[PDB]
């Protein structure tokens, strides 16, 4: 199954997510993840930053966030509405795990 948590890390605002993300699936690790805003249609790369994944908008980011995953093996996991507008930093938000 995958097993996901998004921790809001320290230097977070408003127009910027930075998150500690820890995704496992047996076998398999991420390769891409996308930031839906809520009432938006499009997927916004996250960008890969060492232990740590991040999203800058010029405008404020509105929640609550959807996350689409790639794994490198090619498994599609969407987590919807995870994180709040009114995140917290420090907190981590944990989804349900999702069995294939
Ligand atoms: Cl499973
Ligand atoms: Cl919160
Ligand atoms: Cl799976």
């Amino acid at each position: 199954a995958v097993q996901v948590t998004f921790t809001v890390q320290k230097g977070s605002d408003p127009k910027k997510l930075v998150l500690d993300i820890k995704y496992t699936r047996p076998g398999d690790s991420l390769a891409e993840v996308e930031l839906r805003q809520h009432g938006s249609e499009e997927w916004e790369p996250l960008t890969k930053k060492g232990n740590v994944w991040e999203v800058k908008s010029s405008k404020p980011l509105v929640g609550p966030f959807n996350f689409r995953f790639m794994s490198k093996g090619g498994m599609r996991n969407v987590f919807d509405e995870v994180i709040p507008t009114a995140f917290s930093i420090g907190k981590t938000y944990k989804p349900e795990e999702q069995e294939f």
